[PDB]
């Protein structure tokens, strides 16, 4: 199926998913000089105090931390958004080396990794209906640079040994995603897509300006995961990022002056 290798990676996805060559694909390079401050934006409201994490899953592409989204427990509102978007999962994309791994870039700079907090618009009732709508999802993207450790990441790191291979999962209750955020909520926003197949053009992207710092040891443990299943030849889960796509007829707006 689709993946990140030479034979099944981003250059191939368009054959099964022709929207890969669409008009609002993600990620993109964020040209900071060209992005424009938008006074009509609002501050982001990130309300995660009642978040209920459930489980962590190696899906063969990344690992997802899943949340109970049966009620408004962890939601994103404000900023460019109309209404309320419920957190369903978060995951990362990362590199084989510290100089690559992010999906979005900032003036062509690649970060070591990128966190995606995925939310769906409650006006559509369920995630599957939301990803049939142009305003169905909001993804909060956060860059990771290597430096000091991120304390709020360490519980994630420590469970990765138990989900090494594709299809493995583990309990992951009582995790607080507030501990993954930087201090500032300043952001860039643009309309885009999922960055994995099916590449659906349903996402309002909200990319924070301030990266979080994680330690070399934390990201090293991401790179010990496997793309393959148990008992199969080991292929390290690294370089699970899609490169920047054409901006086409889009403007990136900034929340900050
Ligand atoms: C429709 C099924 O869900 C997906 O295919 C997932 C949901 S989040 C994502 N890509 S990303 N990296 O843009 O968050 N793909
Ligand atoms: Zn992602």
């Amino acid at each position: 199926h689709w993946g990140y290798g030479k034979h099944n990676g981003p250059e191939h996805w368009h054959k099964d998913f022709p929207i890969a060559k669409g008009e609002r694909q993600s990620p993109v390079d964020i040209d900071t000089h060209t992005a424009k401050y938008d006074p009509s934006l609002k501050p982001l409201s990130v309300s995660y105090d009642q978040a209920t994490s459930l489980r962590i899953l190696n899906n063969g592409h990344a690992f997802n931390v899943e949340f109970d989204d049966s009620q408004d427990k962890a939601v994103l509102k404000g900023g460019p958004l109309d209404g309320t978007y419920r957190l369903i999962q978060f995951h990362f994309h990362w590199g084989s080396l510290d100089g690559q791994g992010s999906e979005h870039t900032v003036d062509k700079k690649k970060y070591a990794a990128e966190l995606h907090l995925v939310h769906w618009n409650t006006k559509y009732g369920d995630f599957g209906k939301a990803v049939q709508q142009p305003d169905g999802l909001a993804v909060l993207g956060i860059f990771l640079k290597v430096g000091s450790a991120k304390p709020g990441l360490q519980k994630v790191v420590d469970v990765l040994d138990s989900i090494k291979t594709k299809g493995k999962s583990a309990d992951f209750t009582n995790f607080d995603p507030r501990g993954l955020l930087p201090e500032s909520l300043d952001y860039w926003t643009y309309p885009g897509s999922l960055t994995t197949p099916p590449l659906l053009e349903c996402v309002t992207w909200i990319v924070l300006k301030e990266p979080i710092s994680v330690s070399s040891e934390q990201v090293l443990k991401f790179r010990k995961l496997n793309f393959n299943g148990e008992g199969e030849p080991e292929e390290l889960m690294v370089d699970n990022w899609r490169p920047a796509q054409p901006l086409k007829n889009r403007q990136i707006k900034a929340s900050f002056k």
